[PDB]
């Protein structure tokens, strides 16, 4: 399957984060409230993977980081209005990532795309922190963004 | 020092371990999980990709992040079972799902049963569109791991 870029790939705190788009794609089940694949514009993918920072998290270094909260947000250049995506985790033939099929509101143009990643919630993830076992690193508490300025939405490439 | 529960299992999709070793600190503390001081041992079940595996879109070898798993401890000469619920986490060496755990009907020999469940109907989805697109699909009732003869003898730490 065809992938397009969203942009160069950004390193932020112990993330690696590509962003790319495709085709619109049928999931099972249908995650949140996300356009079907007749109704989506695209498919829109964040490809997360720890970076060297990350091993102090106890991630392998280059895998796939799960439980994050991923969202999304569509600006359109010389436009107030924002739109805000919920990402979902998912598996798609080459692993999982974090990803949403999407509608870009406005039309064909230019587009800031950001995308911002929180932590685990509280209660959904945990680090072993005692001295033998544990890790010497943190979860971030403030979400971490990987944006992209000028993303040109120019129709289906497909 | 890890020490293992029994022989690896494969069921399913999964490689299944099951180790278990010193009490450890979690933050934050998991459910209701006895503290590093309260529990006997900390237990976890190690659980990746197979070859079968592959149908689901996981690389062999790959951590499978999501499910739900529960362990069930019952004492050979006893009709009671302790239910551990274990919670995703990561240690030095990686993610697992983790509990640290204290045995209610303390030393002998034990069966040990491992039940996982796939990713809530909520919490994760496939591509299934040819073009993107996986042939799996996830397990209905929970896969298990199960070792019979599992001896606690206390700490060996
Ligand atoms: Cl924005
Ligand atoms: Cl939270
Ligand atoms: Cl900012
Ligand atoms: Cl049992
Ligand atoms: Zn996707
Ligand atoms: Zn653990």
């Amino acid at each position: 399957f065809d992938e397009f870029p969203i942009g160069e790939d950004r390193d932020v705190g112990p993330l690696h984060v590509g962003g790319v788009y495709f085709q619109p794609v049928e999931m099972h089940p249908a995650p949140g409230a996300q356009p079907s694949k007749e109704e989506a514009d695209c498919h829109i993918e964040a490809d997360i993977h720890a970076n060297e920072a990350g091993k102090d998290l106890g991630y392998g270094v280059g895998d796939f980081v799960p439980y994050l909260r991923v969202v999304a947000f569509l600006q359109k250049h010389g436009s107030e209005k924002v739109q805000k995506v919920m990402f979902a985790p998912m598996n798609a033939g080459d692993g999982p990532h974090y990803g949403a099929n999407v509608k870009f509101e406005e039309g064909l143009g230019t587009y800031k795309v950001r995308f911002e990643i929180a932590a685990p919630s509280h209660d959904e993830y945990s680090l072993h922190i005692d001295e033998q076992t544990g890790v010497s690193g943190r979860f971030w508490s403030e979400p971490l963004v990987a944006e992209w300025d000028d993303f040109e939405w120019k129709g289906p490439q497909w």
